[PDB]
């Protein structure tokens, strides 16, 4: 990186969300909900096997 | 990189959500249910067997 | 990279969405769902086997 400015790395911007979900009911017993936003603002990510912004994630290998 | 500007590398912007999801209901047992609004905005990811920005994602292997 | 600019790496905008999804009733046991506005902004991936932004996604190999 040099004298160039105006460097606009990774950026969530601008989100707006308006919700009436009204009368809602969740049940589970092992699994994953995810509800409401939900934002990342990551840049560099490394490594073998790496997991990096998982939402509604499952695992269940051996 | 070099003198080069407004460098726009990933940029989430101008999401906008209107809902009126009324009466849900939502029932499992060992899944992923993903509801909402998601974003992410990683730049770089290294690496073998690497999972990025997974959203209602299942692993059941060996 | 050089004195270009104006450069407009991987973005995602104006997203805009009205939902009146009433009455949902969503069921499952492993299965993954996926529901509401999602966006990924990656720039760069690398490496064998790697998976990216990924939504509804299975898996249940060996």
């Amino acid at each position: 990186l040099y004298v160039g400015s105006k460097t606009k790395e990774g950026v969530v911007h601008g989100v707006e969300t308006v919700a009436e979900k009204t009368k809602e009911q969740v049940t589970n017993v092992g699994g994953a909900v995810v509800t409401g936003v939900t934002a990342v603002a990551q840049k560099t990510v490394e490594g073998a096997g790496s997991i990096a912004a998982a939402t509604g994630f499952v695992k269940k290998d051996q």
